[PDB]
């Protein structure tokens, strides 16, 4: 049966992702064995649309076929999930790369690298903040990101709107306001705003800064010696021609690396409770098998590692022989349990003006910006009840705050709203989740071959049904229930109780100019607050007003106040592309990122980590692989790597 | 009709350069017309208030059964008068154009019913349905990867677009 | 002695062209004989700036380095011409495209074909127009051009006034206007102007078309099923993807070719009269050697044929034994000799109306126009001396029209004019010289390696000086020198002669507007004019004022405008990049292509024509390419493929 292509070697990683480059490189760096990478997609080292950063913006788009690249099947699989009984039933596609880099040549390139304390309230023994810190410092001095290379005044205006009224909730005694740091004190934690102020480093290297109001990002662009930027990701630093053949072969340094372009894997061949092997199809359509002996590794993504695992023999016995799966090995039903993911509900701001073009110049994106200026990472709110109980004494993340010029609500929303993106005195401000509460799972649906739609569940935003209970003891489920709407809601109250901090501060910063929220409407913003600040930490119980038995007419007005806002977020809003938690530490691995169950696979991938982080979950699955590269190789090289040392670009 | 086409390009008949693109290594024959011309119904949806105080004795035996499925009718018809976009044979031929349908309950999406006010718990409200038969809109399929039958590949529909007047004269810009 | 690059072989094309990869294709397509090629440059399948179209005007251009390709020495080679006598001594610079595919990398895709008559009344025996017209046929097939894909009523109005105009041309009984055509008869040959008007081809099969007035040109580009265009060129066709590997090996029918693409050769080793190897140097700077058995052929372009002949040992002895050439074969002085090219000057239009916006809409450039809207090919003044003796019974291609929006001078001249690029009531007409008389050569300046600039000299619109000989036989030597100003002056009268049929076409077709020249001012046309009208065939004795002896100030005034009038075509105009004729059939090789003095060696390119052709000189080297295929190979092969057989695309 003559298959020449014998690529029988001791490791295998497989999908080429944020996390497959890192640990390919690095493990082929510091030893001598001979490694395989495969990821059935070419490399996009030409494509403008890819290599330059503004082509995420569709500028090399062909006027028949205006998608960007999410939604290209030939650069990303396209999984859609089942109809979200929280949003009208309506099924949603969210997107993984399929390239060398992963989702990193399709992304928005940004670098928050998570909180300090989630680190160490989160995870287990041994991924505590001050045992992977080091891993953060050293993916991003991989990298090294930039920041903003245009000033702009709205930046310091709402700076300083926000340290006017931390001034207040820093007085006034509550502890759990969502402007209060506690590793700094008295101070407000937010950025000067004058010539000669300096810069507050978001990612800073002792995780001083959980809370802080600041005026750029970082994003993964360089400038070329021409003058243009390029895109600096995964593949484009480990995996560049000035490491791999053409042909997939390493030089020198690394020549005992091999990278196989495109081939699709399909499941692990596995003699035993040993994997020995495993097949892919080329783009013939053949089937080649392939020989390990020493450990397989799956770096395939949050939403297609549970997946790869269950075809190979892994997860609920009774599940995968009921749709036909022969084989059967370790019986784990938390396999594809777990899922998480973030969330960002969208409101925008009018500004009434004769010459309000002079207050919203310097907003248009380049590409070091990439259309974001600003402007902090708050915590949780004073009236949330679903807060951990450290919250007394140590800072938590919660709200990730971005503005952005134009109009960013989705197009029926553009229309039914009266207002459009064509007319320019319009912005966008968005309260991001990153404590994000809901949870799913994946179930395959074929055991025959790898399929790009998976049964994939993700209900967000339900609603509770009163049962006959008293109502004494049936409340600690409606807040579990109604966690999400609830944040929410009080990022939407967060958001608007800074536009008035805004307008003093534009008043006299030399603008007679006015600021107000037109979407979510104006009245039903005031009316929010006034039940708010009216109601007080009980003012969650009218979510469901069958049970307040406050029939007061206030109280119908209350009512029927959330009844109505309870719709913005469900159809105003932007799921996320941050997938992560499907084989978390715990629930499918352990510490050392083994597969229980199995001695001689892991998962390293994003899909392992046990919560999400802080912010943007790029540095997260990149620390990730980087820590697998030293539990693998046994003892801690990439640790102290000098940071002088750095992967040459080409 | 969505994997015929799929399953013929990556055999190797379609259009050359294309599949050459996208990495197909085996060439056949040079049609640049596979997987093109794709035809679909479309079904827009309205819906009848009825006031009364006993209109329970109107709207009896609509429930669905294993013999109607919610199906009650009424008729299949032909042309609006209005309509200038009738083939030349109108006048000495009838043409089948809307597919009516009669249903209990309403049928919109659930958006929709929120947005309008109106539910489906309540029982004096039944939906029409005018279905197009002709439907206009033409679209097409391209493959994405030459490795394996994916269930998703490059499917373009677009429908209910818009017309941009240029600076030509009216009278013959009328016809696009 | 250790070089294992032996690529010892019995055919060596050198230079990857217009002509070099149509011969190196079709040769490995019809036989077995082992084919290399060397071009010393990449591929630039993947460059936007290359295979988009529209990277021809800068498009991709970094904002520190807006040069494009032409000006770019890592696409082109920049040779500069000596201080031209005529031309206040300013040297040029004109390219060569340094890549696969030559200079139609980096050209301005058109079509012209060339008139029947030029290959029927200046070339030798066996190249006729009737011998080779099939092989335009070929290459015309092998690349399908395109027509433009928008109308215009600008192309409307000028046809219009073409037509009446050229009524009165064909009456009046004058044989040699320049809208006369003899093959058509007492009709006009102008396209007709209405919905459902058939389409004139230029490049007919049968060449009826000498003279004629259309409205669109041919170019080489193609439309992708996406909705974009790109570029087709030799490279692009003849050798991509599905032809040649990565490696440089052909495929399957084509495994007998070998492509080299970094190698940049030096001269011919060269063994008794008999050439048996060829040196190179490639990316290290290393010197490889192959053998030749069979033949050598020289694809290397107009400029660098005749140089690496003369550095090989083919040209003057004394010259080449004076710079220092060690090694002498064959004693030709002829070698590099003969220099033609093109030559356009450039005149623009004013438009004064309040809504003249309506007249000038549709003129942007597309990848389908490329800024040209027509017009058409005319034929000899009827007041120019300098006409063959056939001119009575067949007519010739002189002129080229061409038509653009916007200004097209120099940017010093737009600064002298008054008259900027910004304002949109402008725009430009272009009466190109295809029959243009002077000629110059070249010589190599150092025998050790090949040098981007050798000594090339290019006098054109040198002047006359009249000696003391009695007027009546010096006269025809003055004819010979002032051909060429006599010859742009006529064509500035012919441009002149059409805007006022243009302004009777406009007036009454729909358009209140006023057509006026500009640039050269109004006034030194109208004086121009009125001199031709009263001063007949004898108008050119105005030249040289010395001689005329018409001291009459009339002839003072005819004098000097002349004068005048000399100063715009030496600054205010373009040198073309159609290089041709260095080593022509006769002068330096018979007709069957083979060099004198030497068994086995051919050039084949564009310097091998011994006349420049009807128009643009990018058929006509294909076409010499596909007839030396013939010639080598010895039956007609290449003669009848049918038609329905072309390259397929990647
Ligand atoms: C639309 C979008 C927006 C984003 N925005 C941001 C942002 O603002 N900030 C930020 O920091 N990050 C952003 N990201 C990136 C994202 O948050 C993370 O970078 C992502 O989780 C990368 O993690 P990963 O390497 O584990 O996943 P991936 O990069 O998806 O790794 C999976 C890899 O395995 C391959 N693979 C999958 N299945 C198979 C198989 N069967 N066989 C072989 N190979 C296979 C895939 O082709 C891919 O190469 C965005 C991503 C997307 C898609
Ligand atoms: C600015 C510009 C504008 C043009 N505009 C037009 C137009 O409007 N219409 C039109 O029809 N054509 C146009 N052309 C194309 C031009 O008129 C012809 O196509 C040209 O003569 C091609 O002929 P060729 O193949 O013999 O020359 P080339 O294409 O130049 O062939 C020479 C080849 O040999 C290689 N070579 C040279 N020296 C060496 C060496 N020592 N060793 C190895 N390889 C070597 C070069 O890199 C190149 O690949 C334009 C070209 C330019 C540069």
């Amino acid at each position: 049966c003559p298959k020449p292509e014998n690529l029988e070697a001791d490791i295998v990683i497989i999908g080429a992702g944020a996390a497959g480059c890192v640990l390919a490189y690095y493990l082929t760096k510091f030893s001598d064995l001979k490694i395989i990478l495969l990821e059935a997609g070419h490399t996009h080292f030409n494509d403008p649309v890819v290599t330059d950063p503004m082509g995420f913006f569709g500028k090399y788009n062909p006027p028949n076929e205006n998608i960007r690249m999410s939604q290209n099947p030939s650069y990303a699989w396209q999984p859609a999930l089942e109809p979200d009984t929280g949003a009208y039933s309506m099924r949603n596609v969210v997107a993984h790369g399929l390239a060398v880099g992963g989702s990193t040549a399709i992304n928005q390139l940004n670098y928050i690298v998570g909180g300090r304390t989630v680190f160490d309230n989160d995870w287990p023994t041994g991924w505590k903040y001050d045992d992977i810190k080091k891993y953060f410092r050293r993916v991003l001095a991989d990298i090294s990101p930039i920041r903003d290379g245009t000033k702009v005044n709205l930046t310091n205006t709402i700076l300083e709107s926000m340290r006017v009224l931390a001034d207040q909730q820093v007085s006034s005694g509550v502890p759990v306001d969502f402007l209060i740091n506690k590793a700094t004190g008295g101070l407000p934690n937010i950025e000067q705003t004058y010539q000669g102020a300096p810069i507050v480093n978001l990612n800073d290297y002792e995780g001083i800064n959980s809370v802080c109001g600041f005026k750029s990002y970082y994003v993964g662009v360089n400038q070329l010696s021409d003058g243009s930027y390029i895109r600096k990701y995964a593949g484009n630093t480990y995996l560049n021609s000035y490491y791999v053949d053409s042909n997939g072969f390493g030089i020198g340094k690394f020549s005992n690396l091999r990278v196989i372009s495109d081939a699709v894997v399909d499941r692990i061949h596995f003699e035993g409770q040993r994997a020995v092997s495993v097949t892919y199809i080329d783009k013939k359509g053949n089937l080649h098998s392939v020989k390990v002996h020493k450990e397989v590794e799956i770096c395939s993504g949050s939403f297609f590692t549970p997946t790869i695992l269950q075809r190979s023999g892994i997860g609920d016995f009774s599940y995968l022989s009921s749709i036909g799966v022969p084989d059967l090995v370790y019986n784990n039903p938390l396999v594809g349990q777990g899922l998480r993911n973030h969330y960002s509900p969208i409101t925008q701001v009018s500004v009434t003006g004769p010459d309000a073009a002079a207050f919203l110049s310097n907003t248009a994106a380049g590409p070091t910006n990439m259309s974001f200026r600003g402007a902090g990472m708050l915590g949780y709110h004073k009236l949330e009840p679903n807060k951990p109980s450290n919250a007394g004494s140590v800072t938590y993340r919660k709200y990730e705050l971005l503005v952005t010029g134009g109009v960013a609500i989705s197009a029926d929303q553009q229309y039914l709203s009266g207002i459009s993106s064509s007319t320019g005195n319009y912005f966008a401000l968005i309260a991001d989740d990153i404590r994000f509460a809901p949870v799913g799972y994946i179930k395959i649906g074929t055991p025959n071959f790898p399929r790009d739609t998976p049964k994939i569940f993700f209900n967000t935003f339900v609603n509770y049904t009163p049962t006959t209970d008293p109502a004494d003891q049936q409340w600690p489920v409606a807040q579990k229930t109604l966690a999400p709407l609830i944040s929410a809601l009080l990022g939407y109250d967060a958001i608007y109780q800074i536009v008035q901090q805004m307008k003093v501060v534009a008043v006299n910063a030399g603008f007679n100019v006015t600021l107000q929220m037109a979407y979510p409407p104006n009245d039903l913003l005031v009316e929010l607050h006034n039940g708010l600040n009216t109601y007080g930490i009980n003012w969650w119980h009218y979510f469901v007003p069958s049970l307040v038995n406050d029939d007061t007419p206030a109280g119908k007005l209350f009512a029927s106040t959330l009844s109505k806002l309870s719709y913005y977020p469900r159809s105003g809003a932007h799921l996320d592309s941050h997938q992560s938690c499907s084989c978390s530490i715990g629930g499918t691995v352990d510490t050392e990122l083994k597969v229980i169950g199995v001695e001689n696979v892991r998962v390293t991938d994003l899909s392992a980590a046990p919560h999400p982080p802080g912010g943007n979950t790029w540095c997260t699955a990149a620390m990730i692989g980087a820590r697998a590269t030293d539990l693998i190789l046994g003892k801690p090289l990439v640790a102290n790597l000098p940071p002088e040392d750095v992967p040459v670009f080409t």
